[PDB]
């Protein structure tokens, strides 16, 4: 099988159904002790939690679900009725994410979309009944952070105060995105220094709050 399937099986055999915290713990244990994987991890995840709690977003978009770790992390902190839409390019990983969320008991809060961001973002309003997004978590292909931010704006999905939170801005790095948001009067930026998941390598999250045109 694949590493992603092994992670799902480990969760199913080492976590409690309907208990998101136990799911996160199981993933982090597996990826620390058995096989590394590109989940956001607990160090960056704690920063994510602090941001989600500050803003209590009603509608979140995640670009790049992977196995659903971050989706579990965010969805467990959403208020009743709040929703997460998450996009995963790899069909096998999209199916694993769905199963992960089902196991966690968070399936009613989350919609997992299988496809490419450049294709799905323009469909969000009409197909998924989105008006504007409260928060966007960027964790997909690193060379897409900038073009997809611009696409979100073009599509009218950003409002004053929409929070963009971007993983991996140091490793693998997203230099064009960082330069752009930090140099733009349309964003108010903050850097949260941390570590690459499961590693003693510096990474960080960037928060970029959209300010309108
Ligand atoms: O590549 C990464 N994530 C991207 C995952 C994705 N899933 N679906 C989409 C998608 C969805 C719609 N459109 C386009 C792409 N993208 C990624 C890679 C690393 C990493 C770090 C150091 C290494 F040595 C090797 C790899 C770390 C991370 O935290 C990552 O997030
Ligand atoms: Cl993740
Ligand atoms: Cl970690
Ligand atoms: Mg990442």
């Amino acid at each position: 099988d694949t590493k992603e399937q092994r992670i799902l099986r480990y969760v199913q055999q080492n976590a409690k159904p309907g208990d998101p915290q136990s799911v996160l713990e199981a993933i982090d244990t597996y990826c620390t002790q058995k096989e590394w994987a590109m989940n956001v991890g607990d160090a960056k995840g704690q920063i994510m939690d602090a941001v989600i709690r500050e803003y209590s977003p009603s509608l979140v978009l995640e670009l790049g679900a992977y196995c659903g770790y971050s989706a579990v992390r965010m969805a467990r902190l959403l208020q009743p009725g709040a929703r997460l839409l998450t996009m995963e390019i790899n069909p096998d990983c999209a199916a694993i994410t769905q199963q992960m969320l089902n196991f966690a008991g968070l399936q009613d809060k989350v919609t997992i979309l299988n496809g490419a961001s450049q294709d799905l973002i323009p469909q969000l309003k009409k197909k998924y009944d989105v008006d504007t997004l409260d928060m966007v978590f960027l964790d997909h292909w690193k060379d897409r952070y900038l073009p997809d931010t611009l696409l979100l704006e073009k599509c009218g999905l950003l409002r004053k105060g929409t929070v963009l939170l971007a993983d991996n801005v140091i490793v693998p790095g997203t230099p064009d995105f960082l330069a752009y948001v930090r140099g733009s009067s349309s964003f108010e930026c903050t850097h949260y220094s941390s570590y690459l998941e499961y590693m003693k390598v510096v990474d960080g999250l960037e928060k970029a709050i959209y300010q309108g045109p």
